[PDB]
């Protein structure tokens, strides 16, 4: 039994599902309220331990790695890159090492979507993570490396799920700048059964989702790139580039670089000090690696990264010829597998910028941090993964451009459509500029 | 002035020129004469010769690894792969090391189209490879990487390309057997300017083309790459997977293996043995590492790379519901950069596992070599790039699967039209698989 090769399209349950703010769960507005309900339901302590303390972990010997005892969850390596301005790369040369994190299995971030009354909710999860600011944010329904278990629950919808049923299965990659080629399997699939209801999930329609993607801290990092996939409709399907010319574009953004990274021993790291707390970079930039313990009131420890400053991410934004375009930035990180993904017109944490003079700022960021309320589209803080980063926060902005702008080598104007449409594939969109992307779809859906 | 997303289709236009074989220039029928001609306008001799006797290549010393002394070309390094059985992947556990090509730069595979009569043709090359067993075989326009050159005719069509004029640009991975991670950029794009005409080269119809494509080592591996990527129109859009399906089915594919590969220097590879004329493996599978003096009647001596026998690489077709299918398999090479990529149903040299029990044979293979004419859809000897390999040939087929197939773990039946539309992004269709659309599309286009 063939099918058409578009079966089943979702379009327009997910425009409904959008468009509505009525759930059958919870008022939005009471969202908040049961989130604080969940953190004080069982409450967490996490401490700052010196890394002798870590129970399970260690420094094995031979590399210096941070490495848990049974093989699992993940490690702390070094990272050496060279970009070289020679032939064969247009440069600037670039040079330096790092630790890293490592993680090779490719791990679940799933979301189930079921009717009821008609439109379609998404069963998320309010989950603590050790790392998260506020304790509790809103996961996936599934959100867990498999074999970090020994019984996580809903798993089945996920592994595998039913053909008949995906809306979105693809894999993305996460932050290049601390990750070693990390990428996660983001789904999202629909079931008609009777799902069972534990009391740390609570089903939203994607308007619901929009409303509370406004808020800081809320919709955590891996819900927000798993809903930067759902494949809504182009309503404006006319671009400055063509599809063809975009994929042009990128095509010689990712072939013009020559990066060279090699994974090394932690040990081996140059301008890192690793001391009794933390390993933290020798000129106080970047982020620093440090171990935490987590208490119950269940118990483990870990390290964790925490990053130097509060981050800066926006895109720029202008109407060429009425359509709306966002200027996204063919970013070359360290940790991507393929040299290249498009990421938000501004990405930094300003500090690490600090030392150097005004012109080798990131383009745009002086733009960006001085810009008017009323030019200001979207604005909230969000946090990056709390399994593995502590407090890493970020201004994520979207802000239009006040006059047109010729873009600098490396940048270019894409529609958000289209940004949409290479979700479908992975490597294209980077963690930062999908997080920006379900902003966008957000204020669009709900806006403010 | 932003355009339709889709503005500039060339289906149409690709379509005329693939019916046409009345072609501006030439002939078809006169072309293996043409090539003649040109492979006797000017001899060339190639002789094996002991490594010693390499000019400006070297095993360089604190790695063995053989370099080029002016750091241009390829480098011949070690490879170490492991697939685990443990958790984190599906396995079977393999184990292996290996020599491996690696030339970290893009390298540019451009073919020239240009209208005459109403009627796109394409700019075909006739040209010398050391490595091609017939010496001269058509090539793109240009095939060339830049900074292998000190002066490449035609290289300003693609660097950059005229955006209003492309029709496909995409980079594509090579051999994921011999080569650590190369992909080069494919490029087909249009002019409308007189093009000057030098005696290597011929504009050629689709159509023409197609007919070429039948005959044994003639188009090129790098000129059917590229013609595998020419985005025709679907006939007939139905299929057993939707596209998204064919998407989930192959993000578990890369999703479910664990293997982990690292470059090493070549004088640590176990398993190989380096002698004064070649590199090659103690069992005398695989292939063999050699070196050639290329003379004319300028000169310059390299290494190549050959393997051990003829290799079979072949497609099973099935009708499904009246829709050819073909059956690829998500196959896992030590060279990848991102675990799989789709192939043909069988890929292999017999010889690699004669030593294994017949049910460690590659699943297929008997179908494929004991195969009736009546089932025979196509059938050519095509040869691998000369620049690199020495004489490596292999019987490409595409045959009538007798009966339905339930695919093993691994296989899946994918429409040859899906598999055009996945050559728009790279690590989706390796280049056996590419050469094998390049010849249904051929068949389809010219059939005999
Ligand atoms: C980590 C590191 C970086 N570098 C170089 C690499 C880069 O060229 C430059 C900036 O480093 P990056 O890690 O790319 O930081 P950045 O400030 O440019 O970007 C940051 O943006 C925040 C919004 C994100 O949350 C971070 O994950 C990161 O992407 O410094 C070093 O020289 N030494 C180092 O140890
Ligand atoms: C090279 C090598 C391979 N192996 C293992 C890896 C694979 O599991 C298995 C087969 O090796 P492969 O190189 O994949 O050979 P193969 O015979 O399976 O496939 C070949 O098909 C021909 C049509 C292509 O032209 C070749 O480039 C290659 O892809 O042997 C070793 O154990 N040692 C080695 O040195
Ligand atoms: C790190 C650690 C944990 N635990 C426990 C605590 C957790 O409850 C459980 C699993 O923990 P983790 O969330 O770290 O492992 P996963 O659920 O697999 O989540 C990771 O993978 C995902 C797919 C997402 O990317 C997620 O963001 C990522 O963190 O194991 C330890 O006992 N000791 C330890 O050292
Ligand atoms: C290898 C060698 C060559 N030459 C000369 C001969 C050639 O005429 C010229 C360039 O040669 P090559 O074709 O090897 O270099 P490219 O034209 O860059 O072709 C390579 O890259 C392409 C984009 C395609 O992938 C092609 O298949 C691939 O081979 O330089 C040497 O003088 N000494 C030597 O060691």
């Amino acid at each position: 039994a063939v099918r058409p090769r578009d079966h089943h399209d979702y379009a327009d349950r997910i425009a409904l599902s959008a468009a509505t703010t009525d759930g059958v769960q919870m008022r939005t507005e009471d969202v908040r309220a049961w989130i604080a309900e969940r953190r004080d339901a069982n409450v967490f302590h996490v401490e700052r331990i010196p890394f002798a303390d870590l129970d399970q972990w260690w420094f094995e010997g031979v590399t210096g790695n941070l490495v848990h005892r049974s093989g699992r969850f993940f490690t702390i390596e070094g990272l050496h890159v060279i970009e070289h301005d020679g032939p064969h790369g247009d440069g600037p040369y670039r040079e330096w090492q790092q630790p890293v994190i490592r993680q090779p299995e490719v791990g679940i971030l799933g979301i189930l979507a079921k009717e009821f009354d008609g439109v379609l909710h998404f069963l998320m999860q309010a989950k603590m993570e050790p790392g998260n600011p506020n304790l509790v944010q809103l996961s996936p329904t599934v959100q867990a490396t498999r074999s970090n278990y020994t019984n996580v629950k809903l798993i089945e919808y996920f592994a595998p799920p039913d053909p008949e049923r995906v809306i979105v299965d693809v894999l993305q990659a996460e932050q290049g700048s601390w990750f070693f080629r990390k990428s996660n399997r983001n789904m999202i699939v629909e079931t008609v059964d009777d799902v069972p209801l534990w009391d740390d999930f609570c089903w939203l329609t994607l308007g619901q989702i929009a409303e509370l993607m406004h808020e800081d801290e809320t919709i955590n990092m891996n819900s927000r790139s798993v809903l930067s996939c759902l494949p809504y409709q182009d309503i404006t399907p006319r671009a400055l580039f063509s599809d063809v010319q975009l994929l042009s574009w990128f095509t010689n953004e990712r072939s013009r670089h020559d990066v060279r990274v090699r994974r090394i021993p932690l040990a081996d790291v140059c301008g890192w000090k690793q001391g009794a707390e933390e390993i933290e970079h020798e000129d106080g930039r970047y982020f620093k690696v440090l171990a935490v313990a987590v208490k119950g009131s269940i118990s483990w420890t870990q390290p964790l990264v925490e990053s130097v400053d509060l981050g800066v991410v926006a895109f720029l934004v202008r109407k060429i010829d009425g359509v709306p375009h966002v200027l996204v930035q063919a970013r070359v990180d360290g940790g991507f597998l393929d040299t290249v993904e498009l990421a938000p017109t501004v990405q930094c944490t300003p500090l690490n910028y600090a030392h150097l003079p005004a012109e080798e700022a990131p383009p745009f960021l002086d733009l960006v941090q001085n810009a008017p309320r009323s030019r200001i589209r979207y604005e909230a803080i969000h946090s990056e993964e709390g399994g593995r980063f502590l407090g890493v926060r970020a201004r994520y902005l979207v802000i239009d451009a006040d006059e047109a702008i010729d873009p600098p080598p490396g940048y270019a104007w894409v529609t958000p459509a289209q940004l949409t449409a290479l979700t479908r594939h992975g490597h294209y969109v980077n963690v930062e500029a999908r997080t920006l992307l379900a902003c966008i779809n957000a204020a669009a859906a709900q806006p403010r």
